[PDB]
C-alpha cells in the first residue's frame, strides 16, 4: 500500500502476519469459500501496488492458481488499458499530455518500478492504484471460479 509522507508518496508493505494468515485462510477453507473472499477483499481494500499484488498472490497461492492468477490479471490488465486508451479522461490517465497509462506501469515494470516497491509508490498515480488492484481482485475472483 501508499501513505502519503512528508517527502510524498512511500511504500509501506502488507502486514507480513495477515498475509501468512490468509495463506492458511486458503488452504484451510479453500478458494471458493466466503471467509477467504471477504479476507482477500478487506487485505485488497486499500490500493495495491504491483509489488503488493504480485507477492500477495504468490504467497497465498499455489504454484499453479498463481499461474492462473497472473495470466487472469494480465488480461484485467489489458481491458483497463483499452478503456484508458479509449477514454483520455480514464481515472488510470494523468492530466497531462504524456500521462496516460500503460501495461508496463500497470505491471510495475516501467523505467524506474522495476523491482521496487518505493519507486512504484513514488510513480504511479492513484487512479493506477486503483485500476491495479481491482485488476487483481478480479483475477482472483476468476482463479476462484475456475478452482
Ligand atoms: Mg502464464
Amino acid at each position: 500500500p501508499v501513505v502519503i509522507k512528508t517527502e510524498g508518496p512511500a511504500w509501506t508493505p502488507l502486514e507480513p502476519k495477515l498475509i501468512t494468515r490468509l495463506a492458511d485462510t486458503v488452504r484451510t477453507k479453500g478458494l471458493r469459500s466466503p471467509i477467504t473472499m471477504a479476507e482477500v477483499e478487506a487485505l485488497m481494500s486499500s490500493p495495491l501496488l504491483p509489488h503488493d499484488v504480485t507477492n500477495l498472490m504468490r504467497v497465498i497461492l499455489g504454484p499453479a492458481p498463481y499461474a492462473l492468477w497472473m495470466d487472469a490479471w494480465g488480461v484485467q490488465l489489458q481491458t483497463v488499458i483499452a478503456a484508458a486508451t479509449r477514454d483520455p479522461r480514464h481515472p488510470a490517465n494523468g492530466q497531462g499530455r504524456g500521462e496516460r497509462t500503460n501495461l508496463n506501469r500497470l505491471k510495475g515494470l516501467a523505467d524506474g518500478m522495476v523491482g521496487n516497491p518505493q519507486g512504484q509508490a513514488a510513480l504511479l498515480r492513484p487512479g493506477e492504484l486503483v485500476a491495479i488492484t481491482a485488476s487483481a481482485l478480479q483475477a482472483f475472483r476468476e482463479v476462484a471460479r475456475l478452482a
